[PDB]
């Protein structure tokens, strides 16, 4: 296996002005119900056998607890796949401008990061040098090799090139780059 940062170029389909992102959202992209760096690691920690989902939205923990005591990427992948509502907490992006879901020409934003591709096996965090996902095994994207040490956490699930990267963290305003 290889612990290596993969260069992810994600596209957030959501109407926002770039200067507005500079002014109104100087920290980063905010979801309807946004979560802090801490809450991100509190979220993803569940997959490796942690239940420190404190302060996280009741709607989110509702789903988290109903996955059982052994949640995997697939469980959250399902949650995110079937849920695009307000109480989502995540910022859904795509590794292409296709799966972004542009609401009538909704401006795409180029998120540019270098994230580790991980998978959960027996509640262990293992890197995925082989691919981006394996059918029922989505990838956990971390900026730092360990969940509780990472400031950027995202749940990536898709096909090979149509991967949907759902950030479980406020996307840093340093990683947002202009798009057409």
């Amino acid at each position: 296996t290889n612990l290596q940062k993969k260069s992810f170029t994600l596209y957030r389909a959501d109407n926002r002005s770039f200067e507005e992102m500079q002014s109104k959202f100087p920290e980063g992209f905010k979801a309807w119900t946004p979560l802090d760096t801490k809450m991100a690691r509190q979220f993803a920690s569940i997959f490796i056998g942690q239940k420190d989902t404190s302060n996280l939205p009741k709607e989110t923990v509702k789903n988290i607890s109903t996955w059982g005591a052994k949640p995997k990427l697939k469980d959250l992948s399902n949650y995110i796949k079937y849920t695009k509502d307000k109480s989502t907490v995540w910022v859904s992006t795509a590794i292409n401008t296709e799966a972004g879901g542009q609401s009538s020409g909704a401006p795409l934003h180029k998120i540019d990061m270098d994230l580790y591709e991980f998978a959960i096996d027996g509640q262990k965090l293992n890197p995925l040098p082989e691919g981006r996902t394996k059918n029922m095994v989505p990838s956990l994207l971390l900026d730092t090799p360990q969940i509780e040490t990472s400031s950027i956490i995202a749940l990536n699930h898709g096909p090979v090139n149509d991967a949907e990267i759902s950030f479980l963290t406020t996307i840093p305003l340093k990683n947002v780059k202009p798009h057409k």
